[PDB]
């Protein structure tokens, strides 16, 4: 899945570090002296989309070609990548 | 994650910037666009944009719930929550 559950070793442990310290920057509680990190620690890697891919059949000078071509998602940039052909109909 | 677009207008807008972008590397001599025909697929690419991590942290002997953010390009980490005290596990 998205989520899975990680050792609380080191790498944890210091992710632990960085919570408190980061609240202590806050206060909503006293200074809170960091002692460790329990099972269970939970990691959700976040995937998210960085664009797309389309794929082609366009015809050029009467010739069938296939144009694979690329846009970014946020700023819509485009960029061809193949442009074979002449190609078989689909 | 493979999709079915149609070939309208949008379509064919791609068309005639993909034939133009070859006209740039002119593999095959000066193309004049005529049109985009079915079928159109299009792939979603999905990127790794960074990590969230739910720790159980014992601070000052109080049990507490923190959850950081962490991002994939720039390892950028940030405390979005930290609640307690909470019932151990």
């Amino acid at each position: 899945g998205e989520w899975e559950i990680i050792d609380i070793g080191p790498f944890t442990q210091n992710l632990g570090k960085f919570a408190v310290d980061e609240e202590n920057k806050i206060g909503q509680y006293g200074r809170l002296t960091f002692n460790k990190v329990i099972r269970p620690c939970m990691k959700k890697t976040i995937q998210v989309v960085a664009g797309y891919e389309y794929q082609l059949y366009v015809y050029a000078s009467d010739k069938l070609f296939r144009a694979d071509i690329s846009e970014d998602y946020k700023t819509r940039g485009r960029k061809l990548l193949r442009f074979n052909g002449p190609v078989p109909p689909p």
